């Protein structure tokens, strides 16, 4: 009779932590966030790189280029 | 009489998996964004490569 | 009663939907490796390059 109540309780309260562990990790993803938004920053500075890069490889007399159509 | 605190304990059971099922929702939902991250970081990779080569011949 | 536990049969069901679903969320593992691996490589390609722009030489 009250055995199963009591065991009842009991898995409410695993699955109270089941949240616990859930809300940490839904909270492990802000991290994400600010690396979203840093990796934007290193997006352009390496295509900043890339085309500069670019520019003085095309600088070179000895290999005449020509720009595409 | 003991059936009625029952339904309502069993009730709070079925609301609380359905706030798991949101929570892990959104769960996958974070997975679409570092999949996003994945793909675009590794095209950072490939540029970078790309670079290090004229980085000698100039 | 009886209706109370049919709900939990339905809800219940639900329970192995959910877990067969974050059985795919299980999947970011290798994922995660995979990124750590890309960036430690990025950082190793853009060592080489920090390298060989100190120089005494200059750019013809």
């Amino acid at each position: 009779a009250n055995e199963i109540m009591d065991l009842l309780r009991g898995m409410d309260a695993r699955l109270q932590h089941l949240e616990q562990k859930v809300d940490k990790v839904l909270a492990q993803g802000s991290m994400v966030t600010q690396i979203k938004n840093e990796l934007s920053t290193v997006k352009t500075t390496l295509a900043t790189i890339e085309g500069m890069m670019a520019t003085v490889k095309i600088m070179d007399p000895g290999n005449p280029t020509g720009v595409p159509v």
